[PDB]
């Protein structure tokens, strides 16, 4: 029983088969359509306070091996028994079990293909695992975090990486970043009420000042890291400056673009989700992949409830900024657009623009569907925020299941968290 | 319960409690979410063999009159209750019913505003009904249809109207236009290969050639009407030229633009959906609005199945069409929408931007909330093909559902009617 899906511009139709294996979360229902909810808590896997009882525990084990052992194209039958026997009783003795290193590396892997937002995954396999299971002290991740950081800036040439900490045991010892993204800039509420700086950025700021960083009132100012080890009361780290790159922006014909001063990081790390394996919680799993242009030509610098700059660049290209009819709003974004495209490449910093992204994904989606039949997608995120129907994806009818393993959200650390 | 969802551009959030009154006829499950189908059967209002039987009659049609008279500041119990009574009786002896003048106003109106992919919603109120439930002939059909063309029309000051014609008796005798639109441009496979006019139309085109149309091989050839009357087959009837008001494409500032010798016509009209009212199904209602530039600039003359003039248009603007990082895929789609709303501005045609549009649909759906607690809506298809952050609508979540009345899809005529 596959659900037929078209692609309107190529004709291009896939049977899928996959969602059957999905888990029964989502909160449509025959009555509505919530597709276009942003945070739905089917989506996030918030706080425990008892660790997962083991006979709860195990058939969710035994089916993240049997998947594990199922990606094999050469069979291993006998191991795969014995992983099952030794999951069986590790957890019966231990009330849990441990992933191999080969196992997360593929469950990693694995929850990137199964992650419906991201417009990124045919590079699911290019994924440096960076085991931090060990891990028991705050400082301890700091240096692990500012490893992955060099290893994934690479100079420019970024890569991909996530670092795992140790998996939730009871819920009371959760080792998680408290920061959206690995990197991010500050924003302060000025004496007088207005904003300076990233705007979304405005209440955590607050929280690391709470917690004893010193505002420097910037426009672009990397907030510290807060990290709670142990389900200890965070503390902050600042990632060393050194470890930080970041682009000046300017416009390939425009003098004056470089006259609005801005500039952005080159690592996008989101770093405060849970990943879920065979009903394991990682609550401390930051990962990055380099930028689609659109995230800051669009989002970061447009937005009105960001660095909003399409006014004053509208203003700035002598455009008929007083009438919508002018379409003055779409000439702007796509100059700020090449800015940031050829801001990146100008300075050798990677950088991918969404036609060749979205050009990507069809790829990747036909690659799913032929190899598992099936590919959890999720229509409102993976069209760009420019240009929508100049994209494949646009044109592309999808389905949207969450599979594990998976990357949910979580309930912001502070929201939850009892000082002591 | 109600489902509170909310825009993240704003901060204005609502609480809808009227998608409980929706039909729960989406296909969306907990498994997974499938909004992104296009053509949905659960958006479709299929043929039928057999009247409806009065006993799934009665009450949509209760339903309905409850919903008409409800619709009043001012009450009329008496009335009201009597509506119901003459209803009842009615369906009883008759086995169907009549709706009223005003009571098809309403239905019409209130379809519109239930109309999830809608971005045009705001001008629910203003519809000019042509009541047709009398007609009996192809020709007669085409008469109200010519009236109704030229009404909205009104010079290039378009209005919006709906030509209501006779309901659905036992499915064998239904009245449909079999054309998508009224007015649309034909698509033909020329010999050499290639395809001229819109590429969409070549199989709906070689239909009304093999219905004895005459060919002309132009790229903007209006098809002829294909009506079918009392379940007969269909007629042609070729709208009267001075009936089609085109526009001629030109730019602004680029005068070559006028080379591509570009057009398009002036009035968007749905054709072949279905009005459900109380039970009650209308095969036949032509409607139609004013364009949103995005439709023509974006969709019609972008989309690659379709003039697909994107490549030549960037060839003719200098820029790096080798090259996709260039971004001139969205310098191009853009100085095309401007050519768009333009060339309807200077030839005085009514025409809506999408900045615009999507800022009196917000307006709109907060009257909704405050109306009626609730507004379903469709984010997939109320977003623009172009910039679609850059609009506040991206920035809404929304729920989607199906009210009463509503207008369905429906089988093409094509797929399942039986030639005599
Ligand atoms: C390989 C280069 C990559 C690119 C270009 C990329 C790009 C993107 C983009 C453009 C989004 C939309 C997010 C937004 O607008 O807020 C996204 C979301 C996402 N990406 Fe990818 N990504 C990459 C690698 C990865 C990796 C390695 C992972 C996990 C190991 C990942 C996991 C996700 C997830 C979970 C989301 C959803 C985030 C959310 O819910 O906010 N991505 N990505
Ligand atoms: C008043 C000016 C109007 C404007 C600017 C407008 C605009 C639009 C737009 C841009 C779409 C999306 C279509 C697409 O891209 O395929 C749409 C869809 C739709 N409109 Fe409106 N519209 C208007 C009036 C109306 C009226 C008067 C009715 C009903 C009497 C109506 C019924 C619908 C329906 C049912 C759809 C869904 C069409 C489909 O499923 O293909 N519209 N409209
Ligand atoms: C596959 C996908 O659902 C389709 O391409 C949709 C997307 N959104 C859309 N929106 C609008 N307004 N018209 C369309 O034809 C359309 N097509
Ligand atoms: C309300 C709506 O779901 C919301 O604006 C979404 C739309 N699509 C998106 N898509 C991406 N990639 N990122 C976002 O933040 C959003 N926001
Ligand atoms: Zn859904």
């Amino acid at each position: 029983r596959h659900v037929r899906i078209k692609n309107w511009g190529s004709g291009m139709t896939f049977q899928d088969t996959l969602h059957h294996k999905a888990k029964g979360i989502l909160t449509c229902r025959s009555k509505s359509c919530l597709g276009s909810i942003m945070t739905p808590k089917s989506l996030t896997r918030g706080p425990r306070d008892k660790p997962t009882p083991p006979d709860e525990l195990l058939p969710q084990a035994i089916e993240f091996v049997n998947q594990y052992y199922g990606s094999f194209k050469e069979a291993k039958i006998e191991e795969h028994l014995a992983r099952v026997e030794a999951v069986t009783k590790e957890i019966e003795t231990t009330g849990t079990y441990q992933l191999t290193g080969d196992e997360l590396i593929f469950a990693t892997k694995q929850a990137w293909r199964n992650a419906p937002r991201c417009i990124g995954r045919i590079q699911w396999s290019n994924l440096q695992v960076f085991d931090a299971r060990s891990c028991s002290t705050a400082r301890e991740m700091f240096e692990h975090i500012c490893r992955h950081v060099r290893y994934s800036t690479n100079n420019g040439n970024i890569r991909s990486a996530i670092t795992v900490f140790p998996q939730r045991s009871d819920g009371k010892h959760d080792f998680r970043v408290w920061n959206a993204q690995l990197i991010r800039y500050a924003g302060y509420q000025m004496p007088d009420g207005s904003i300076r700086g990233d705007p979304a950025n405005v209440e955590f700021t607050q929280l690391c000042i709470d917690l004893g960083w010193k505002p420097k009132y910037g426009r672009f100012d990397v907030v510290p890291l807060v990290l709670q080890a142990n389900g200890r009361d965070p503390e902050l780290f600042e990632i060393p400056p050194d470890l930080v790159l970041e682009v000046a922006m300017e416009h390939p014909k425009y003098e004056w673009f470089r006259e609005l001063e801005l500039k952005w990081y080159a690592l996008p790390a989101v770093a405060n989700m849970l990943l879920e394996v065979g009903g394991l919680e990682f609550p401390g799993c930051p990962f990055n992949g380099w930028y689609m242009g659109t995230e800051i030509g669009v989002r970061d610098f447009c937005d009105v409830q960001r660095y909003n700059i399409l006014e004053e660049v509208g203003r700035r290209m002598g455009l008929e900024t007083h009438k919508l009819a002018s379409l003055w709003k779409d000439q702007a974004v796509v100059e700020i657009n090449i800015a940031v495209i050829h801001s990146f490449q100008k300075q050798n910093v990677t950088i991918m623009d969404h036609h060749s992204a979205a050009e990507s994904f069809m790829k990747y989606m036909q690659n799913e569907y032929r190899s598992r039949g099936g590919c959890p997608a999720d229509w409102i995120w993976l069209v760009p925020p420019m240009s929508g129907s100049i994209t494949p994806v646009f044109h592309q009818e999808m389905l949207n299941y969450v599979l594990s393993p998976f990357y949910y959200y979580q309930v912001e650390a502070w929201k939850t968290h009892v000082w002591q």
